[PDB]
């Protein structure tokens, strides 16, 4: 559970991310597929980009980016009551994108390896704390609907 001033910490960053959605999906993403090339292997639609430069300038890539900053925008402001926004998430990336929630782990990283580097100001280790935790709880959750259905 995150305590109120908690959510607010991470609700003041995200605020923020939405200031240029855009530009932070593409240096989350980026950042998913330099640090752990595993990943960029389950997106047949990004598997053809070899460097940074071409990652960079794919603009389905960047639209792919828009898309779960703004899912995961959604589930941050539930400020942890999201079951309806988790079950479709959990169904789909488990049996048809076959997601391990070790991915899920590394997204995170990348997530707060960002917000670090765009807004220092809005996201010192209080609110980097914060952030953690609620991507942990996410995390947890998730993992739990994947055990249900056997993975």
């Amino acid at each position: 559970v995150l305590s109120e001033g908690e959510w607010q910490l991470v609700l003041h960053v995200w605020a923020k991310v939405e200031a240029d959605v855009a530009g932070h999906g593409q240096d989350i993403l980026i950042r998913l597929f330099k640090s752990h090339p595993e990943t960029l292997e389950k997106f047949d639609r990004f598997k053809h980009l070899k460097t940074e430069a071409e990652m960079k300038a794919s603009e389905d890539l960047k639209k792919h980016g828009v898309t779960v900053l703004t899912a995961l925008g959604a589930i941050l402001k539930k400020k942890g009551h999201h079951e309806a926004e988790l079950k479709p998430l959990a169904q789909s990336h488990a049996t048809k994108h076959k997601i391990p929630i070790k991915y899920l782990e590394f997204i995170s990283e990348a997530i707060i390896h960002v917000l670090h580097s765009r807004h220092p100001g809005n996201f010192g280790a209080d609110a980097q704390g914060a952030m953690n935790k609620a991507l942990e709880l996410f995390r947890k959750d998730i993992a739990a609907k994947y055990k249900e259905l056997g993975y």
